[PDB]
């Protein structure tokens, strides 16, 4: 019989072998495994999405994205197993490299020092940089998506809600106010978050919903300025935004009073609220913060971004199975 994980059957055998739980969330479960032709241990991740439409447009896209995309720091994808036909094919396991933990599990027991996260934030956006140069938004940066080993190498994982350019405690304000056009700045925002709960190890702008999120937000950043409530496209939004109450903002190195000041410059520039003045990834990979680091000749971009919108959203959930199906092939025998 085949192994079983925390009551989960991994059918993967006989390559993989001595599977072991790292973790689950709504995707699915995702274990460690050894691998018996390449004599390495990976991880495995077994999704059974087909029941639902939204569950197939995100493992398509997962699937797609890591496919096309090759880079230092972001996961790839190097199997897929699933059934011999369509009929058959229930669950879908993605073998990638394994890495050593997550930043969430890590800012749980660990303080870091500002090597650190200097190291960590560098990787982040040296991997955002190709990201964007792909004409792709990832839309769901948080530390559970960024993956570490032993060394400090860090990779982005999860792009289930990635889209082509056109918790919820990482989300930009344009996107709580409904603004409208949003762009890739929404990612940097996400970073700027991640940057603030590596200083402090706690979420920046935790909030039950997303008014209490947005009072968070303009607490401590201060009340939009004319100019930048003029900037948005959306009158509704504009309109909530005047409804609020004139709050100043709180400086930056009183929350964080031990952190690098050169940090605090960046993060000030990622925690923009006017999403057109957010200082945009090549911009951010050049500030003085990350000097140690930056260099131009070694941070790549997508050698063929993405043109296209993926139209995925009103294809139903059997035809994106098929898409599925055809895009796993790859990973089949031929004649
Ligand atoms: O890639 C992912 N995780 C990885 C990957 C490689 C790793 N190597 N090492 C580790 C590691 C982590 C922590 N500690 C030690 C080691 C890895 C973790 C995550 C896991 C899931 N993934 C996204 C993904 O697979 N897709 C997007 C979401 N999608 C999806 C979402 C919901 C449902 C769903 N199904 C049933 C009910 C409800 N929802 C189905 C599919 C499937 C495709 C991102």
């Amino acid at each position: 019989g085949p192994e079983m994980v925390r009551g989960q059957v991994f059918d993967v055998g006989p390559r993989y072998t001595n599977l072991s739980y790292i973790g689950e969330g709504a995707y699915g479960m995702v274990c460690s495994a050894y691998d018996n032709v390449n004599k390495v241990r990976v991880a495995i991740k077994k999704i059974s999405p087909f029941e639902h439409q939204t569950y197939c447009q995100r493992t398509l896209r997962e699937i797609k994205i890591l496919l096309r995309f090759r880079h230092e720091n972001i996961i790839g994808i190097n199997d897929i197993i699933r059934a011999p036909t369509i009929e058959q094919m229930k669950d879908v396991y993605i073998v990638q490299d394994l890495m050593e933990t997550d930043l969430y599990k890590l800012l749980k027991t660990q303080h870091l020092s500002n090597d650190h996260i200097c190291y960590f934030l560098y990787q982040i956006l040296r991997g955002l940089k190709y990201i964007h140069s792909a004409n792709v938004l990832h839309r769901d940066l948080k530390p559970s998506n960024l993956l570490l080993n032993t060394t400090c190498d860090l990779k982005i994982c999860d792009f289930g809600l990635a889209r082509v350019a056109d918790t919820r405690w990482y989300r930009a304000p344009e996107i709580m106010l409904n603004s409208k056009g949003y762009t890739k700045s929404i990612d940097i925002w996400s970073v700027g978050c991640i940057l603030a709960e590596m200083l402090s190890n706690r979420p920046i702008f935790p909030g039950k919903h997303y008014l209490d999120q947005l009072n968070h937000i303009l607490g401590i950043l201060g009340s939009p300025s004319q100019e930048d409530l003029n900037c948005i496209i959306n009158l509704k939004a504009r309109n909530y935004l005047l409804s609020l109450p004139h709050k100043n903002k709180v400086p930056w190195n009183r929350l964080f009073p031990n952190a690098d000041s050169k940090a605090l410059d960046l993060l000030d520039k990622m925690l923009t609220f006017n999403p057109h003045k957010r200082i945009e990834v090549e911009q951010a990979l050049a500030h003085p913060y990350l000097e140690q680091y930056y260099d131009p000749s070694d941070e790549p971009i997508a050698e063929a971004p993405f043109k296209f919108d993926m139209e995925l959203d009103d294809l139903p959930k059997e035809k994106l199975k098929e898409l599925i199906f055809e895009e796993t092939a790859r990973f089949q025998p031929g004649y």
